[PDB]
């Protein structure tokens, strides 16, 4: 979840 | 057909320019149907013989909205809760007049019409030379049968709108006709809101010039200024609302409709 | 990997150029293929947490592509017996330059990428805020993850190609690396033509100078005159050939392609 | 608002037609106004929680349009002087779809809504299977917040118009209203160019079925069969013109706007 | 040149089917340098007195881009710790049929070319009625200069591969040349990998087919299969790299490059 | 003939 | 944060 | 003249 709470949209895009 | 517009029977180069409330809609996006619409119906002008320019504006939105969008996707949740930065102006119209180009570029050759951008600063009109080539280059342009689309150049400026540019374009180009497309059906003697305003239907600087009572770029104050500077330049102005194209081909068939704007009504005055 | 391209780790912000030779192809038209990997390549680096800036060209001959068709499919066959007149450069300018900028726009959406259109002529670079205001706006949008794409704005000057256009950003910017991607796999010691001519890895000021001998916008000795300039200056300059698009990568893998300009190579000189 | 109107309260999944009369404009030609316009109310439908499906047509005229172009850019002129013979309708009709969903892609970019393309023949229909799988298809794009475009594939077929689609495919799917946006305000008893014929609100199977007068694809005697299928069936019926967007906004407010046809009218007979 | 590719001086028209390892680059996304290269090759082709017919393919992957991106638009971030669920293959293709076609139309018309897009299923097939009537618009549509463009609709299958398709094509169609546009070189005796499979120049019925070791929508072994069942059909079939688009004029130059399969090669047999 | 002779090809283009 | 925490990407564009 | 009253408007647009 802290990984997700620190990822930028486009992150969530890349695997 | 009243003679107030007989002269609707003998212009041949006309300059239309399209304000922001009108090339924009809801979010910031682009008013597709009333956007295609005028680029419709310019197009039709324009195959009829007419030599047409364009003075568009819009730029700044578009960029906001797009460059709105990449930071949200680049931003990260935790930095969704503090407040975000507010977008630097120069980008923004940067973007958007990418943007915009694109699109009309895009819808004018879906109606075979061939464009080009022409994007002039306030700091440019200090030459002689400039006037001059940039006459020659629109009345090149204007006989190949090309639509110049004119703005100013916002991502480089130092910093005069587009309604100030459309009239200093129409006076130097010599054009017989400035048409001036707002979100409103034409001026007004007060706010629009209230019931107590009517529609003028022509404009008479010495009497209609006191009883006027605007509002608190450039809103309609400006629109009106450089209204008047073109017409005692020497180009009738007409003010119109953008929401409907057709306005355009009534305003060319002598139709009255909207405002306008001629040194000449001293003797048409009713 | 040799020392000589060291600096390839740690280059940030660099400054890419595309010639005419490289964005048209046969009969004006735009090249596809080829600019089409270019802005792959592109798109890939400004993912990667590179910031790009495009100064581009092509402008004027997709402009003339253009008028010619509209030339003659206006024309009057009793017309295509006499000469045509030869077209406005400076309308071909304006024509192409909104093409160009709507077809990157295209395929920049396409990738999932922002740009931005900056248009600068010569008059404009003799204020310092000028300068001080593009480099802040520049560094804003760069910052805002977007890939400026300057030219010079042909279509409303009053005449430095874009090479020295390309120098004065990167000298202005203060960017990293500058890459000039010519039709040639890079400078050579006389014309490419005959085998006498070999290929330079690294350029020397005080040596390689005078052996060239160049043939009869500015060819390759303006390219070289910019490049020096642009290294002087501060900025290392690299000239590879843009018909493969993963030079681009090569290039800031560290693998010795291309020509270079450093001040350096005085120390770097094997 | 009335009664008549009241199911447009809890309308969620919608199917709107757009006849060859809206799409094309003069000449053959994209109504770029028109057709911009009702994709942005589409859109706008969209963002708010509506499911709708969208049957369009147009791809015939647009086909002719490109094909008649294309066939005079390749003439001699020794042949424009012979009469040209009559392009193919099955090969227009494959140019114009492709162009169409082309330019719906394009604006529906430019919306931010996704679209995807379902080309169905009548052949297809007479398998379970195949009607089940799209039912499933379509409810997956559906609720992945994606427009589906259908129509019929005119290039392949072995010839039922794209009302006769729409009906079949509100009843397959079960959708809550089916709008038939037509050039008209709605149904006439008679002719819509005589004085003598007047506006319709609500339809009657038994009563108005007799008195309407109609002329000599399908024209609105084919419209009314179709519609009065879908009702039949289940689904709600609506005709409006589709020259004014804001038409579907106010049919989904309960406005009484146009012509409707339901089994419950009986009841709701005023 | 040698007499294996003899045949090369007469073709006229030709069958050209682009893999989804062609049109589709990182991550799903267009490869647009590849894609435009071959699509400026197909139209210097086609300004050459050549008809050809494309069958492409790379829906169903743009489809999945696009929808990822969707589903990720609209998710909530309690959503995205939980693992997604997997995307409908078949509202997939849907959406990647129109961005594909889409795209195709937009470089086509840059080249100046007009293009038609035909989606045919398996199922339409079993009438004697549709080939004719196929036959006879695809026959209108080479004979008016335009590039028909076909696929498998999958958006509305009940599920023969492209491939297969495309010997299906080339054999109704009466095509004097069959390319399958790959990523490999060409067939192999092997894997490509390793070292110890070597490139072949002729496929021989007979020899060939007992020492190929293939691996474990088609793969090879299908690629194999289509092209043996042209070829033994009447018409040649050759298989060369989509990578580098020049490898389509060589083909028809006469030069030895790719794969072939003929009839004739036994006779041909060195 | 005279008028196809003396048209810009756009003109034929509009009937 | 409960509110964003249940937010989806496109209603964090709208404010 | 002749080559001209012989030629497909494409071709005029080719040298
Ligand atoms: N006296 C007036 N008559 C008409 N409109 C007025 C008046 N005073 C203020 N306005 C307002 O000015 C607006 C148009 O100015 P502006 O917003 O600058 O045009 P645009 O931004 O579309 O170029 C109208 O929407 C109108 O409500
Ligand atoms: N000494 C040289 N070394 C390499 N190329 C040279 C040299 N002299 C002249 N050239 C020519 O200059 C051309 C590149 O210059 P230019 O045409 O200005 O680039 P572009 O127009 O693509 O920006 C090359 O095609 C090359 O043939
Ligand atoms: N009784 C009637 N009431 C209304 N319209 C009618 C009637 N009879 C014929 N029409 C004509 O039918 C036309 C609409 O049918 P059609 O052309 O098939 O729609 P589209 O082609 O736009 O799908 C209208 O333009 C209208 O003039
Ligand atoms: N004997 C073989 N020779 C060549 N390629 C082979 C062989 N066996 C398997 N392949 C693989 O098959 C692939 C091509 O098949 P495929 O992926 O179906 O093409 P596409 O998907 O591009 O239409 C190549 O990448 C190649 O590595
Ligand atoms: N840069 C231009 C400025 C135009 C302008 O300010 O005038 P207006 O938007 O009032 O018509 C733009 O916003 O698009
Ligand atoms: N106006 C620009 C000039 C660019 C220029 O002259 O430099 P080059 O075309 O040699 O890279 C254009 O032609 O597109
Ligand atoms: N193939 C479709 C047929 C649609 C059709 O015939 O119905 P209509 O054009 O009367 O709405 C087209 O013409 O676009
Ligand atoms: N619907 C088509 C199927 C094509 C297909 O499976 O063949 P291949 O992708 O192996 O060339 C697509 O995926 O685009
Ligand atoms: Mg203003
Ligand atoms: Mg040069
Ligand atoms: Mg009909
Ligand atoms: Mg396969």
């Amino acid at each position: 979840y802290r990984q997700l709470v620190n990822s930028s949209f486009a992150d969530l895009q890349k695997p």
